[PDB]
């Protein structure tokens, strides 16, 4: 039967990153930790956002204890609020490697980028999902070095002229991390 | 599981274009390159647009340093905006060979021609896609000579009499092409 | 996934035509040519139409150069315009052999005939298709003789009392022809 | 192997006699041709020639008329018909000038017969014409000049079929 | 033993053109014709030259009787004059496909391009040869169509400030052609 | 047979650079691209030039749309001008890793360093070439991270006290590089 | 497998005692290290630690000195030595404070030992130091702080060997 | 083809040194380090030089960290400057074991010793190389002891009476060392 989660995968193509292998020998103990991060409360006014994933409350937080930390799955969901029905909202999004020179305004000039009309009594409010294609990027968000093609998220919001009382929909980004080899630091609090 | 990006292919029939075969010798290395080019922000007013995909802001630049390049895939995507629901819009679409004398005004008198009503009713806000039938077109976009049957897109727009405050939808052309054989020239910019 | 082309096949039964075979020997060279013909801009006011296919701009045109010309596929599409949402429209249609005494008003008293409610914010604007059952007719639209059971199209339009600014939907008829043995004539223009 | 058809034609190209005149004609662009080819992506000439039909004006007003088949990008001018191979010149009047077997076959064996393809060719057939009329000119055209042949076209060109 | 012909082959890489095959069946009779064309009398003053090979006295001339004509070998020789010893001269050259946007001034910014110091009592006056790599180009200089990557020659001359009485060296381009299927024309003279 | 382009390779020894291995997955299509970049017009006055080939007017542009690209081949070419004979010039050359603190002033205190006298005597006007030993360098020029041992060229120029009216020679860097993995960005220019 | 050498060292990093002081030290950048590595493309630490040598000033002027090994990009400040793992604080005076086995092994097992490679690493060893001196301060440095270890370098860096 | 490095090997004969073997057991880790040392800027005035290799900026420097250090290859290059053409210079050289009583003035009375005329518009400026025959000497430049037959270099310069503005040619000595077992010392700076 129906599932209240509808999705729009990103158009894609073969492009890949490079990474370094921790010295041979004993495989280090690793953990996997998942998450959902509130990244935007759209609808109220137009706005844009360029988000270098590696440093977002949720991720930053999690990883602050490991030298190496990789991404195992990543995606963004667009949860429509109760204002959506009365207030259609244009939302554009695109996954891109950190160092891609793109601005949210250029989502449409960029390959994968797409835009949606969220809201209106005639559209469906099924939460939207754009699984990020890490195949296309650099999954490591923390390593002994600084990769520059980690995932970057672009989001563009075009709100109603006669704007709504509050945020018309929420954008969160969820995923799962695989970290290891701990970072010494203020364990305190 | 539901998928947002909805599509409606074009009626078709067999018609082949004659292309030039590579001269005998070594097969050159080849690479693919995707893209998405802004085609038009319609909805505000009646308007038409016919263009030879072959030479456009994008493609022309990606091929700037190669002698040959054809299209592996190509399609048009109509992205409904927050205005589509409140302002239903008529959109004409049709793929034709460059040298086809057809004008947007005749999209309906043409075989493949298709017309769609954006927004205003149930299931009308999903991004619409009309893949180009390269199968019956001239794929080669850059070669040792110019063809005249390369992909040409025709778009027709019929806006509401009581027009909307902004574009009700955005039409973009996405696709990926292969290229090879370096064009020996000057490099500096 | 979804396809923006919905269809209503015509209720049918076993009834067939008769045709003459071009003299034995060398099979003549034949071509196939497809088309879409604007046949009606409904919605504005009630109206009816009895269309002897064989002579419609598109077909007439095409065939004017061959002694024999047959139909390989035929159907009618009802493309809803941007006025459809605000203006429901009743549209009835029926495929029938040329010499069937029926008038569009009697679509309902005739077997296959059907009627649709096009428009309204609650209905879907997917273009409607009634593939014509040539199995039931005489497919030859041009021969050494005059068959009288070639396809005839019946269409009835019941428009809103408080009528809409313009045509609420377009009806086109597309198909493909198989002609041969040329007709000598003013090739000029 | 796509399905093809052959279509024949006769195109009025010139009404001579009244005054002297030159003419360079890229065949693939004549009303007739342009027309049939309208709906296809590929058209080729299976055969072609020019023919001269003489009017009743002729006997009274003999006319010098020369013609020549040539490949589109040949530098020739009607002035030099007789200096080139296909070159031929005829009179038109009070002599064996009325029999209609007055035609000149074009030798496509010597040029590009393709007249519509995915590209532009420069050696399609071109037809030269040089007319030299009577000083004391005739009242009406002294003869008609047509070009006929047959076309082999395939692969449909998608356009507005309506008309 | 020594041979008074010294050469500087052009640095190269894999890039190729495309061509059309004359209709199958009887192979047409073809001839090969060689030549040497005086293209420049350098030394006297600085000067540059962009030479679309296909149309140079020698070639033009030869080919004016055939529908199709291809190149079998091509190269440029720089014959030093008797003024060379007393008057060193800078000469730059580069082979390039017709439609490469390069100017002689940019020979150095272009891959293959090279420059030589011709003259001076201390250099050798062995004639210089830069065999052109047709492998890299479009060898057909005359066909049923207009290729745009036929060979183009770029030459730059930097002459002595206190210039010499006359041309310090001659540049000729020699090669061999393979034509067929004759062009009807004024055979006269 | 004689060949003009004369060359003198650099003294060498083994020293490897550590590069990043492509993450597991599909091998992306790759293409090569040659080039020649103007390095300096010397002879008029004493001058030095040290530059990281990695990022230069040329290369930077050819790679603008790819994520990875290394150097298949690289070398320096000294092209004597018509002034070289009359004005002998000293030229210092040496290939070193980007992070090598060596300055042109120390080309001679460095292992590979080489010095040449241009013109003035017998056999001194032939274009001189010093291939770069990528074998003992960091080839990768564009990757998921920046290296600091990439090719770096050092040039030293010592002109005649009674200087020449113009550059006695031109130093250029030629080579070809391979690239793959498309960098997803905006296309318009 | 390139040929490698191991080279040891002791680097004076700080003369404490005179006044309170903080210190964050990215090891790979200390005079000693910088030096040996000068001629190679790759250097790694096979072992490393900090040691505190006490001066004769010490008995008279006890000093609070803490230290901590940490990975280059750890957000810690000497102020928080004791809040982190490797953290350790010592006194320096009229107690078991003169024995020189006053060293703290750095656990490279917990960080990146590479100190020069074809790239820049951000987790190489960093050493924190927090000194708290006597209000009525001593005349001279109260103790010396050095860092010693051994380097494993390979692959020659081509430069001006002259000096 | 030609290589801008010409050489004059030293006339030689069978004579050899003696060395001590580090105690049996575990072979110590060793490194090899190459170099080029500026040893003389000749041309300006006559001058001589007796160079006990073991202690020359480059070597001294390198070895200052090992107990044992041997030579694997050694030679001297004579790089002609831009003054060479106008200013011929006599240069004599000879390889000799440290304790050989010879002075540069006696190069000619000594077996291997040779002299060259560097410069003049009629001679070639190819850099000269006299690979040193360590076979003939004591290759160890640093050991647990003091060998006295390590390589010594003798050089004699006879400059033009009407001397040149600056150094007419450079003499450098390059080689490669194999050291091991480190020397404890001020690692500082």
């Amino acid at each position: 039967m129906e599932i209240d989660k509808e999705l729009a995968p990103q158009d894609r193509t073969v492009t890949v990153a490079t990474v370094l292998p921790t010295v041979p020998g004993p495989s280090p103990f690793t953990i996997k930790q998942p998450f959902q991060s509130e990244v935007l409360f759209a609808g109220t006014k137009d706005a844009e956002a360029s988000l270098t994933i590696a440093n977002i409350d949720s991720v930053s937080t999690l990883t602050t204890f490991y030298r190496h930390a990789s991404l195992e799955s990543l995606w963004v969901t667009i949860h429509p609020t109760l204002q959506a029905p009365a207030f259609p909202t244009t939302v554009g999004v695109c996954w891109v490697p950190a160092q891609s020179p793109v601005t949210p305004t250029q989502i449409t000039k960029t390959y994968g980028g797409q835009i949606f009309c969220i809201g209106g009594a005639i559209q469906t409010l099924s939460p939207l999902i754009v699984k990020c294609p890490l195949e296309m990027m650099q999954p490591r968000v923390k390593d002994s070095i600084q990769y520059l093609d980690s995932p970057k998220l672009l989001i563009s919001i075009t709100a109603q002229p006669t704007a709504p009382p509050a945020s018309t929909c929420i954008i969160t980004v969820s995923g799962t991390l695989s970290m290891h080899s701990p970072l010494i630091t203020d364990t305190s609090t």
